[PDB]
């Protein structure tokens, strides 16, 4: 696509913002607010449309975990509700395979889910698939070569270095090599042939480290760390570079956006969000 969209998030309370960053000229555009504020959601794009999945509305009126799926059309600048998931999923992870949205893990109150469900936009229906081997909230999800990966998180008792892969034609999850770092709330994405995990919280500190899993060699390798430690960051890929957005560094809700160039193994600051926030959903599609 052309723009990096950030939806929702948290600063003092859950947020409704939808804002779009254009890497080609540095500009930010404020677009139509989400109908319901939410943090801990995930974003993804299918068929040019932006989807906001899950989350939680932390507000003075109370706290409500979200089973919602909502769809933003850049052509109209309007959000439309879609079918809701089987369960609320705060701190969810999502990935897209073959035009279907997989919703992974997350929490509903004290319930930490291992369940996973798949949304078919052509039918506006969700269906449960095989659950993960581990309960995971704050889980990072990415897709490579039509396989789905769930990375890190929190199982209700422990933060996790483990990761697992879903094989759709077998409707089966299998563990993969664990990361070298415990990470909940990391940013997880794919670049070339590797699954990247950036940042997160290891139980003691917010992290700046970044490691990547080569699906051929089944090993994790550290790359250059981010300039800022951050948990509950948003992450996406644009033009072969990783962008990380916001998060919490143990002191401030960050407005920093950093960009990773894999050829030089360096991170640089490329813009600031209009306000600091964590727990955003992020995805890339065409300008509105
Ligand atoms: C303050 O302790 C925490 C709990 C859960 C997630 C977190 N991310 N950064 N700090 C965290």
């Amino acid at each position: 696509g052309r723009l990096i969209y950030t939806a929702g998030g948290y600063f003092r309370q859950s947020l409704s913002y939808l804002e779009a960053y254009n890497p080609s000229n540095g500009s930010w555009l404020r677009l139509a607010d989400l109908q319901v504020p939410r943090s801990g959601l995930a974003g993804c794009v299918v068929g040019g449309l932006l989807y906001a999945v899950g989350g939680r509305n932390n507000s003075p009126d109370g706290n409500t975990d979200s089973s919602a799926l909502d769809c933003y059309n850049p052509m109209t600048n309007q959000w439309s509700p879609c079918a809701s998931m089987s369960v609320p999923r705060n701190r969810i992870g999502v990935g897209v395979i073959d035009g279907h949205i997989y919703a992974v893990g997350g929490s509903h109150g004290c319930i930490h889910h291992s369940s996973v469900e798949r949304y078919e936009p052509e039918r506006d229906e969700w269906h449960l698939v095989a659950p993960m081997l581990t309960r995971r909230i704050g889980v990072g999800v990415a897709v490579l070569n039509r396989l789905l990966y769930a990375v890190g998180g929190f199982d209700g008792t422990n933060r996790l270095n483990s990761a697992e892969c879903y094989y759709p034609e077998r409707n089966e999850w299998r563990m993969i090599t664990p990361m070298n770092t415990i990470r909940s709330g990391a940013g997880v994405c794919v670049l070339h042939n590797c699954i990247y995990a950036a940042g997160g919280y290891d139980g003691q500190d917010q992290l700046n480290s970044v490691e990547r899993y080569d699906v051929e060699t089944e090993t994790w390798t550290f790359v250059a760390p981010m300039r800022h430690h951050r948990s509950a960051l948003g992450i996406t890929v644009h033009q072969g570079k990783i962008y990380v957005l916001g998060g919490y560094d143990g002191h401030t809700f960050l407005d920093s956006v950093e960009c990773y160039d894999p050829d030089s193994d360096t991170w640089s600051e490329v813009t600031r969000m209009t306000s600091g926030r964590s727990g955003v959903g992020v995805a890339v599609t065409m300008e509105p």
